[PDB]
C-alpha cells in the first residue's frame, strides 16, 4: 500500500491474556487491514520449575514463560512496544518469524535497560509462528531461559480444512513448551545463582550436552495439570497452539487425536488429518483443531514419554459432557 | 449404532501372529460393519537383546516385543480381551491411539495379576497407530520395557494413493522399534536383575539421559536378519509398517525406496511419494509400500546410522529375482 | 532400455564444482535423457573444524565436506567414475539414496586403495537425494567423518509448485550439514591422532552418546561466514538444497521463510509453503525456495539454537537492495523510557 494509505489504516490497541489463554478476537476479519497495537514488558525473574524447589533466572516477555500469544489476520500490521525495565542486568530484543526483515525485527528492536522500541510489520503469511529473544552473541541462552512465545496469523476469511470447509473453534489454547537446561553440583542437586549472569558458564555447559533438565509446558512441571487443567466439554471444537522454540516436540491428546493439525504451523499448507501425534520441529508453532467426543480427564503430552513423564511436558483437559458408549464401552469390567 | 445395532453385528474371531508378520486379514473390507475379536495374555519375560547377553525384563503384549498387529477396517469395532497371568507382578493396561475416550482405554483396562478385561472401540480413523501400556505413575517405564505394539484400520475399499487410485500390496511386514535404557556398573559393563522391579530405579537414571543404549527392531540386535529376514521377489508390492511408541525414528530401504509414504500413518492424509528417508515421530506408526525393483539383499535401517549400525536399528530383506542393468550396472567393476 | 539404446544417448562431460556452489546446469532438461557423467576422487585428508584448530581425519568425496552437488534430470543415467587413490588407507564405496539396488550401487563400488570403479544408475525419481559411503562394519564412522553429500535429479519440465506453477531459481545453494564426534581429554580439550585409526575406538565411544561435538555447514564452524557468506539481491529467487546423512536438522533463514519447501526433497511429494523452519530427518536432503524482499544480513540455521550458535550450525546470506518500510519498520528505534 502507498505511504497515504498506511498511514490511514485504523489503528488498534489489544490487551494481552496469560497463557494458555489468548485475548479477545474475531476468527474471521472484522474490515479491512488494521496496525492491531500490542505492548509487553520484559521482566528478569526467579522462577520456581518444579516440586524440588528448582529455581531458574528467567527472561520472560510480559512476565510469562511463554510469552503471551498475539493474533491479528493475514495483511494486518502487528505493532509491538517492547519494554525492558531498568531493574533488569541484559539487553532484550525480539525475533519474529512472522515478520522479513533484520532478522525478524532482532536487528531493530535490541533496548538495553531503561529502553523501549516500536516495531511495525506486515502479516504477511497465515499461520502460527514462533518469536523470541535473540541478542548477538547469546541467543540460545535467551531463549532457553524462557524468552519466546508465539503469535497466530489467522487467514483474513478464518480457518478452512483442505476442501475449503470452514472449521470454526469454539476455543483456543496456547501451550508453550520450554526445554531447560539446570546445572546441577556433583552431588545431583541444581544449583542456585544470585544473578542471571552467574549462571551463564554452567547453563551452557548442560545446553551443549543437548539433554534438558526439564521439559515443560507453560513455564513449570504441571503448570497445566490439577486445578489448572485446560477445559472442554463434549461436542465442543477446540484449537491447540503448540509452540517450541529451541528443541523438537511431538504432541499427542491421551483418548484423543489432532483431527485437523496444520503440523507445519503454516495455514496454507493443508493440514494433516486423524492424527494420533504430530511433530513440531524446535523453532516453529503447529496448531491442532480437535472436536471432543468423550467426556473425562485427557493428559496431552510430548510423546516421548521420558519428556512428558519425567521430564515434566504433560497437561491435562478436564472435558465434561456424556460418555458415548459407541465409540467406546468396558465390555467386561476389571475382575479376577 | 445403538447398542441394539452393535449387538446384531456379526462377530470375528482373528488368531493373532508374531511381528515382523501379520495375521490374515482382507484389504477391502468383506461385508459391512463386524465386531472384531483379539485376545492378548500379557507376559511378563526376560529378553536378551545384544549379543553380550544383555537382558531387558520385557512387558510383553501376546509374549512379544513388539505386541502384535491388528488390522480391522474403518467403522469396524475392536474388542479385545487383555489378560494380565497371576505369573506377573505389575498392573497393566491398554491405551489404543486409535480409540476415543478414557486415556485410549486405558482408564478401563487397568487388570491387576490375575485378572482380565474387554474392551470394544468403534475404529473410526482410518491409519496405523500405536498401541501401549499406560499405568499410572510408571508410563514411560512401562513402554520403554517393550510394552507397545500397533493396529492397522484399513480403509473399506482398501489403500490408495492421493489421487485414488487403488494400492494393493502382496506382502505386508510390522516392524516395532523399540529404545531400550540398561543400566552399567562402574566397567561400563550392563547390569542383569533377578525381578522386573529391582532395575527400575537404575533404569529411570538412564532414561532421564533421553539416550538409549540399545534401539532395536522386534525386541533385540539383529533381530530380522539371517532367519529373520523378511522376504520379497522382484515386482511384488510390500507394505511396511513402522511403530515407535516412545522416540523418533527415520526409517529407509537401502537399495530401495518409499514410493508412497504414510509419514502419519493416517490413511486420510494423502501419502509422500518417492521417499528416500521418512520420518515417525515418537508415539506414532507410520507406513510404506515399495515395489521391489532389484534382487540382492537390502537393509532398512533407522537412518541415524550410529542407531541403525552401533544400537542395533538395522535389518535386512532378502529379495529374490532378475536385476535389472537399466536401473543400475557396474560399468567398471572394481579395478586398479 | 536396452544397452543398445543407452549406449546411443548423448554424453555430457560435467565438470564439479566445490559446495556450497553448484556446477553449470539447466532447470528444464534440454533434450532427451543422456548419461551425464562425473567423476570424484575420495581423499582421506586432515581437515580443520573450528577456529580454535580442531582437526579431523575427514574422508571427502571430491576433497571436501560435504561432497559436491551432482545435478541430472529425472531419467537420465548419472554415471560415476570413483577413485581411490593408493595414498588412502581405507577401502571406500558409495551409496546413492537416488539409486535403485545393490545398496544404492553400495554392493558395486567397494574400492580398495589404489582401485577404481564406474558405476551407472537411472534416476528414475526426481528430488535432492542424500549419497554417502557406507563401508560394511564401518558405515556410521565413515559418513560421520564427512563422507556425504547429495544429487539432485531435476524433472525433466524444471521445477512446480504444488499446483502446476513453474518456480524458476535464479541460483542455488548446496548447504550440506555435519554432525562430527570429536574425543575430549580430561581438561575437556579436543584430542589430535597420527593416523585416521588412531581415533576410531575414542571416536565410536562419542558417537554411542547420540552428541556431537560439532555441528557444522560446509565442513566447518563458520564455514559459509564472512567472504564465504553466500549472497543474494532483493527479488531475487533462491533455492537451498540442505542435506543431512546422519542426524536429523531443521533448517530456518532468520529474516526470511521458506515460500516452498520440499521438506522430504521430493518432488512429486508437493511442497509445504510459508514456512518459518523446516525440518528433515537424518539420511535425507530437503530443499526450499525463496525470494529475498528485504536487504541486510540473514542466518541461515538449524533452529536448534544450541546446534547453530554453540556447535556451529549457522551461514550467513549477506543481501543487496532497498528496505521495505511497508514489510517492516522501526516505529520508535531504541530509545530511554
Ligand atoms: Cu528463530
Ligand atoms: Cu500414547
Ligand atoms: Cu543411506
Ligand atoms: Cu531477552
Ligand atoms: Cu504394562
Ligand atoms: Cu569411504
Amino acid at each position: 500500500a502507498t505511504a497515504a494509505e498506511i498511514a490511514a489504516l485504523p489503528r488498534q490497541k489489544v490487551e494481552l491474556v496469560d497463557p494458555p489463554f489468548v485475548h479477545a478476537h474475531s476468527q474471521v476479519a472484522e474490515g479491512g487491514p488494521k496496525v492491531v497495537e500490542f505492548t509487553m514488558v520484559i521482566e528478569e525473574k526467579k522462577i520456581v520449575i518444579d516440586d524440588a524447589g528448582t529455581e531458574v533466572h528467567a527472561m520472560a516477555f510480559n512476565g510469562t514463560v511463554p510469552g503471551p500469544l498475539m493474533v491479528v489476520h493475514q495483511d494486518d500490521y502487528l505493532e509491538l512496544t517492547l519494554i525492558n525495565p531498568e531493574t533488569n542486568t541484559l539487553m532484550h530484543n525480539i525475533d519474529f518469524h512472522a515478520a522479513t526483515g533484520a532478522l525478524g525485527g532482532g536487528g531493530l528492536t535490541e533496548i538495553n535497560p531503561g529502553e523501549k522500541t516500536i516495531l511495525r510489520f506486515k502479516a504477511t503469511k497465515p499461520g502460527v509462528f514462533v518469536y523470541h529473544c535473540a541478542p548477538p552473541g547469546m541467543v540460545p541462552w535467551a531463549v532457553v531461559s524462557g524468552m519466546n512465545g508465539a503469535i497466530m496469523v489467522l487467514p483474513r476469511e478464518g480457518l478452512h480444512d483442505g476442501k475449503g470447509k470452514a472449521l470454526t473453534y469454539d476455543k483456543i489454547y496456547y501451550v508453550g513448551e520450554q526445554d531447560f537446561y539446570v546445572p546441577r553440583d556433583e552431588n545431583g542437586k541444581y544449583k542456585k545463582y544470585e544473578a542471571p549472569g552467574d549462571a551463564y558458564e554452567d547453563t551452557v555447559k548442560v545446553m551443549r550436552t543437548l539433554t534438558p533438565t526439564h521439559v515443560v509446558f507453560n513455564g513449570a512441571v504441571g503448570a497445566l495439570t490439577g486445578d489448572k487443567a485446560m477445559t472442554a466439554a463434549v461436542g465442543e471444537k477446540v484449537l491447540i497452539v503448540h509452540s517450541q522454540a529451541n528443541r523438537d516436540t511431538r504432541p499427542h491428546l491421551i483418548g484423543g487425536h489432532g483431527d485437523y493439525v496444520w503440523a507445519t504451523g503454516k495455514f496454507n499448507t493443508p493440514p494433516d488429518v486423524d492424527q494420533e501425534t504430530w511433530f513440531i520441529p524446535g523453532g516453529a508453532a503447529g496448531a491442532a483443531f480437535y472436536t471432543f467426543q468423550q467426556p473425562g480427564i485427557y493428559a496431552y503430552v510430548n510423546h516421548n514419554l521420558i519428556e512428558a513423564f519425567e521430564l515434566g511436558a504433560a497437561a491435562h483437559f478436564k472435558v465434561t459432557g456424556e460418555w458415548n458408549d459407541d465409540l467406546m464401552t468396558s465390555v467386561l469390567a476389571p475382575s479376577g
